[PDB]
């Protein structure tokens, strides 16, 4: 159905339901603690955001994030169980991803196999296609968002990652006189969703290589690499990676969003199927 | 700066001004002619009913007022006063007796090359002012360019003292994951005003928009291709310099589209 938005008056009201545990992350987003349902003994993750620390700006952001998490339902988009709201704090009860962020796993593993990247990108492709079909653009897809809920080494000694997309604070839902409108305005309005595709292309590069596709010593020097967008292969690791994977890479990071592949086209690509 | 005077009711502002005929009406509210009883000066007052519009539409007018307060330019509309009753908001602005430029163009048909140069020169100065102060209009069109006075010169050519209005849509403008079109949008957000100048100049010379179609999708395809057709009979009398600046103001890529400061320095305006 729909997510309950329970309005309570202090932390003890929500502590009647859940046992609060250790802290899993902290930043400008608030803090995320482990929690255990006293009734069902199920493990959850509770994101506490202090409404009084962050002004009306970050609170209006948090309200759209909650509104988007309420309406989405997908196997690889984080599940919002309930929302509790005191006058001071706001609590987001979500499914627990015990294995942490994908960025931490990549840094400890080095890089991933082509099949392991294939599975992760397929999950990303399905979730991003779901969001785009519902007029939702993530706008901030990166390895620090992709949570991992469970792991599985199969018989091929290849790891299967059950990933979960999080952080919808920057997300937006899609919707002047036309004779006066400029081409880049038409492109930005008609291709407002293609930034998620670029992010999928970037994360696929980092899973295969272990380094970002563009890196520099200054911000601008980095921006210039992005505009050129020259995907550099010839590296020592690419020949054992199929040509079919490099074609979909080139399709995911077309500099022009006009010919950048779409989410639905991605799902139909032979590299994710066969 | 402009004081934001909070008053009680409509009779209170009618103590200051004598209200006259209505000059415009729409979703933006209504614009009346008004005369200061004390000073005898005529102004244009935009009355906005804070419930007839709405909260989404009231915040628009709040940013327009904040932008009109900080700008000062001989071809940007002057905001004299802002009065606020609990039910309405009043913007006292300098009166442009001659109305909108779109109405003048439709009645006249098209303009001479010198008449267009005077209009575009004023536009170029005003848009260069805004860009130099990091402000983008984003909605420049013939329906915005107000005309305060007209003057026929010795050559039987009209001199238009224009005023830019409607700033409601104006803006005061992890990296490794960022997409190219976002960098392009963040770096070239101001060039749309330049494209609007090119459109306005084409319509003043030609009398028709540079891109027109029977459907929106066909219209967008024309715009993204950006093909400038100078084949009509009135282009034969238009100098090559005017067509060159037209092609520069309507470069499809905003990266290669001429800037406001470069426009002011172009040979056609000098
Ligand atoms: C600012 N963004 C980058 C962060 C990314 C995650 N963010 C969350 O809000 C969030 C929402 C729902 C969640 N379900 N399970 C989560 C977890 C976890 C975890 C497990 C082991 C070790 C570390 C973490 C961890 C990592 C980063 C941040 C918090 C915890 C989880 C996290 C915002
Ligand atoms: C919705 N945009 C397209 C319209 C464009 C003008 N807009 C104004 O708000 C505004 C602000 C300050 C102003 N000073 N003098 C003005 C005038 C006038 C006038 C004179 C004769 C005949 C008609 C008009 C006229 C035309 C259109 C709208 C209102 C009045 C004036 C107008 C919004």
């Amino acid at each position: 159905g729909k997510v309950p938005h329970i309005r309570i008056e202090n932390g003890a009201a929500i502590e009647e339901i859940y046992t609060f545990g250790r802290i899993l992350g902290k930043g400008s987003f608030g803090i995320v603690i482990e929690a255990t349902d006293k009734e069902t003994e199920t493990k959850w993750a509770i994101k506490k955001v202090n409404k009084e620390k962050a002004g009306s700006s970050a609170v209006k952001l948090l309200e759209r994030e909650v509104n988007i998490l309420k309406s989405v339902k997908h196997e690889h988009i984080i599940h919002l169980e309930q929302v509790f709201e005191t006058p001071k704090k706001m609590y987001l009860v979500m499914e627990l991803c015990e294995d942490g962020e994908l960025k931490e796993i990549l840094d400890r593993k080095g890089h991933f196999s082509e099949n392991e990247t294939r599975w992760i990108i397929q999950s990303l492709a399905s979730a991003i296609a779901y969001l785009h079909n519902n007029d939702i653009v993530h706008r901030d897809l990166k390895l620090e968002n992709i949570m991992v809920k469970s792991s599985l080494i199969d018989d091929n000694n290849e790891i299967n990652l059950n990933i979960k997309v999080t952080d919808f604070g920057l997300a937006v839902k899609k919707q002047g006189t036309p004779i006066y409108m400029a081409p880049e305005v038409i492109s930005a309005h008609d291709y407002s969703q293609q930034c998620d595709i670029w992010s999928i292309g970037v994360v696929m590069y980092m899973l295969l290589r272990g380094e970002p596709p563009f890196l520099a010593s200054s911000e601008e020097k980095l921006f210039e690499l992005i505009r050129k967008g020259e995907l550099h292969f010839e590296n020592a690791v690419w020949n054992s990676i199929s040509d079919c994977a490099k074609s979909v890479l080139k399709q995911l990071m077309k500099v022009d969003p006009a010919h950048r592949i779409t989410a639905k086209e991605l799902l139909d690509n032979q590299w994710l199927t066969g």
